[PDB]
């Protein structure tokens, strides 16, 4: 019943991989709709076509800023920022997808994929979903990263959408 979202993802325009998520729309409906949302493009703007602005390996993929593509603009589909659903679940390993956010109740459309266990994050960011399929691209992606965040190549959402 929980949906399921896809990610094309392509570095330097050339096609990587797929990487598909579930979405925890039983326990955080609000935040996991939002990424729903902007994954088909159903409200008329979304992921399509961003960038992951912020590679760090070993620690996360950070990506969903489609409106200034370097971690200082996107927004939600209910309006520049929303609240902190619930805390329920926790940045348990790698594969944790999980809000960004620059204070309590101020989610917009960034993210992160987690490529390590992130528990001081517990309690701050929302958890939502978890890769399903494609953990080896993720993989792929971190190699394009760097310490300070700046990756080597441009990594692109180049299609996404919904598959159940």
């Amino acid at each position: 019943v929980n949906p399921t979202v896809f990610f094309d993802i392509a570095v330097d325009g050339e096609p990587l991989g797929r990487v598909s998520f579930e979405l925890f729309a039983d326990k955080v409906p609000k935040t996991a709709e939002n990424f729903r949302a902007l994954s088909t493009g159903e409200k008329g703007f979304g992921y399509k076509g961003s960038c992951f602005h912020r590679i760090i390996p070993g620690f996360m993929c950070q990506g969903g800023d489609f409106t200034r593509h370097n971690g200082t603009g996107g927004k939600s589909i209910y309006g520049e920022k929303f609240e902190d659903e619930n805390f329920i679940l926790k940045h348990t390993g790698p594969g944790i997808l999980s809000m960004a956010n620059a204070g309590p109740n101020t989610n917009g459309s960034q993210f992160f994929i987690c490529t390590a266990k992130t528990e001081w994050l517990d309690g701050k960011h929302v958890v939502f979903g978890k890769v399903k399929e494609g953990m080896n691209i993720v993989e792929a992606m971190e190699r394009f990263g760097s310490r300070n965040g700046k990756t080597s190549k441009k990594i692109t959402i180049a299609d996404c959408g919904q598959l159940e």
